[PDB]
Order: structure tokens, then sequence, then C-alpha cells
């Protein structure tokens, strides 16, 4: 399979990319050490996860020992939902672009479409714990992400945890300058996503599938939760094709034209994640791995289900 997919503003996306969220601050400056000495170009990341500048110490330490240049990284990261006030956003990214140790980024994504009351706290809530709002119209968001491709700060603007009627939102924007590049999603075989993913594809948008091996070391884990690494039928599937469960469940969103984003500070697991380009699975796995659709979400936060803009309904 080809390695990389093509963006509608022309430039190319790695279709595999490692995750960040999570990865402890002591130990992701290894992970991606280790992932782009074997062979991951894509790197995503955020402020929220508080763990930029260590991220960028592995990549300004790569381009410095000549590992890879950086025309070849594609490095996204996302706007958080503090800063959707677009005098804030100019200022986010930036700080993003410092700490990361680049001059630009490939990708800047509205993290997710719900604007948070902008202060220090990144999820600001009110004495009853409910996520209190910005009154920011994403649109504007949008034209300020906008300005950031036409001061050459991002070369790509995207979107993530945009619904359907959302993507449609930006699309229908008055005085649309620039379409979203990607819209990330979760998506894996309990979230299978067919009618959001058909919308964006028909309309040129890539979809970038994250939480693809269900966030095991999510912090809100239940006993009850379905578990896809250990679910038989998948297993199933991997012992077939003589891979790893993982491996199945990376491989699925990358023959749905998808691009994704496994997670892992573990350098075997790392490495494991990337091996996926030498197998195929067969349009009834595929059908079969759909099947297996339930709606379950890793990133169903319950907490912001009042916003104005939460996503999941
Ligand atoms: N846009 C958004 O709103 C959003 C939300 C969620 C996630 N994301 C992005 O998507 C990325 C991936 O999602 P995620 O972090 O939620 O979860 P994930 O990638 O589905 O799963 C990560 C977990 O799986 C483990 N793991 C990784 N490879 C494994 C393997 N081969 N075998 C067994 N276990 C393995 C990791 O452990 P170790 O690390 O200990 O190896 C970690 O516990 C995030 O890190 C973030 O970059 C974005
Ligand atoms: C939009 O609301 C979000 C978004 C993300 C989070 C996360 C984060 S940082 N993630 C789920 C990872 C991510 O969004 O990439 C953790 C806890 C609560 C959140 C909330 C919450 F509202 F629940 F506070």
């Amino acid at each position: 399979m080809a390695s990389r997919i093509l963006l509608n503003n022309g430039a190319k996306m790695p279709i595999l990319g490692l995750g960040t969220w999570k990865s402890p601050p002591g130990q992701v400056t290894e992970a991606v050490k280790v992932a782009i000495d074997v062979g991951y170009r894509h790197i995503d990341c955020a402020h929220v996860y508080q763990n930029e500048n260590e991220v960028g110490v592995a990549i300004q330490e790569k381009l410095r020992e000549q590992v890879v240049k950086r025309e070849e990284l594609f490095i996204v990261s996302k706007l958080w939902c503090t800063y959707h006030e677009k005098g804030l956003v100019k200022g986010a990214c930036q700080k993003t672009l410092s700490d990361l140790k680049l001059d630009y980024l490939d990708l800047y994504l509205i993290h997710w479409p719900t604007g948070f009351k902008p202060g220090k706290e990144f999820f600001p809530l009110d004495e009853s714990g409910n996520v209190v709002p910005s009154d920011t119209n994403i649109l504007d968001t949008w034209a300020a992400m906008e300005e950031l491709v036409d001061e050459g700060l991002v070369k790509a603007i995207g979107i993530s945890n945009f619904n359907h009627l959302q993507v449609e939102m930006i699309l229908n924007k008055p005085g649309l300058k620039y379409k979203p590049a990607v819209n990330q999603i979760e998506c894996h075989p309990y979230l299978t996503q067919e009618k959001l993913i058909q919308y964006c594809q028909s309309k040129g948008i890539v979809v970038t599938a994250y939480s693809p091996l269900g966030s095991p070391d999510r912090p809100w884990a239940k006993p009850e939760d379905p578990s896809l690494l250990e679910d038989p039928r998948i297993k199933a599937i991997a012992a077939k094709h003589n891979k790893t469960t993982a491996q199945v469940l990376i491989r699925f969103p990358m023959q749905r034209n998808l691009v994704v984003i496994p997670k892992s500070v573990t350098p075997e697991r790392i490495a494991e994640n990337f091996k996926v380009f030498d197998f195929e699975l067969s349009s009834q796995d595929m059908t079969t791995l759909l099947s297996y659709n339930r709606n379950w979400r890793v990133c169903a936060l319950l907490s912001c289900t009042s916003h104005k803009d939460y996503p999941f309904h």
C-alpha cells in the first residue's frame, strides 16, 4: 500500500502516524526518536497533551542527527479548546511551534469543535462540573486557521471530532478560503463511522482514525467496556493473517483510505505497529470487521455533552 495520501492542499500525508496522547513526557522523546528510526514520518501532537516540548526534542535531535529532513516529516498539532478566539489562535500555534522546535506545522487542526472559556486552565469547569464554553463561532476560528496558512505558519489546516453537520458548516462557510484538509475522528471496529467517512471523502477531506486500538490506557477504562485488543473475533482474523491484533486494527483503517495514528511509548510496539504495509485484509475481513460496529467511543466525554457544539449526539 502507498504510504501517503494526497490532501486537498496539494501536500501528501503519511497514512500511519504516531499518537502522543498520554505518552509520558519522560518517555515520549525516546518514543518519537524510535518511531522516526523505524519509519514513522507523521507525529500527531497536541498542546493539551503537555508533552510537545519533549516531542520537539526528539524531532530536533533527529533533524540535527541527519536521520530525517524537515520536508519528510509531517507534524500535526491541534488548537486546544481554550484558544478558539481569533486573537489567541496565532499565539497558540506559535507556542506549539516553539515547543515542537518547528518553523511550520504540516497540519494544524481545530482539536474539538467545542470552544472552552479562555484562561490558564485547559478544562475550565463551573462549580457543578460542566465544561465552560467560549462564545466563539467556529467559522471565525476557521478564518483564524486560514490566516495561519497565509502567514506561512502551517501548510494545511483541518478539523477533529467534527460531525457531519459541523463539517458541512465549515464547507458552507461564507467566504471560505481553504477547505479542511483532514477530519481526525475516533474510528475502529467498534465505531466504524461509515457515514461520516464517506461524506468527508466525497468532499475531498481526508479522514484520520484516532484510538484505533481502543485506547487501553485511557484513564477512564471500565471492566465492562469492550476491548478490541482482546476480542476473540479480531484475534481470529489476526491469527489467520499471522499478525497481531494491533496490526489488524491498524491495517483496517488503512484499507478504508484513512490515515491512522496508533499511540505507543513502548519501543517494541512502536515498531510492531508500523509493520502493516505487507499484508491485506480480505474484502470479507473488512466487511466482517465493519460488522463489529457498536458505536462505542473511547472519547465519549460525557462531561461535555451540554456544550452547544458537542459533536456526538
Ligand atoms: N483528536 C482527538 O481528539 C484525539 C483523541 C484521542 C486520540 N487522539 C490521537 O490518537 C492517538 C491514538 O489514540 P489513543 O492514544 O487514544 O489510543 P490507541 O492508539 O488506540 O491505544 C494506545 C494504547 O495501546 C497500547 N498499544 C499500542 N500499541 C500496542 C500494541 N501493538 N499491542 C498492544 N497494546 C498496544 C499503548 O500502550 P503503550 O503506549 O504502553 O505501549 C496504549 O496503552 C492519540 O495518542 C492521539 O495522538 C486524538
Ligand atoms: C472537548 O472536551 C474534551 C476533549 C478532550 C478531553 C481529554 C483529551 S485531552 N482527550 C480525550 C484526548 C484528545 O482530545 O486528543 C481528556 C479529558 C477530557 C476531555 C474533554 C472534556 F470535555 F471532557 F473535558
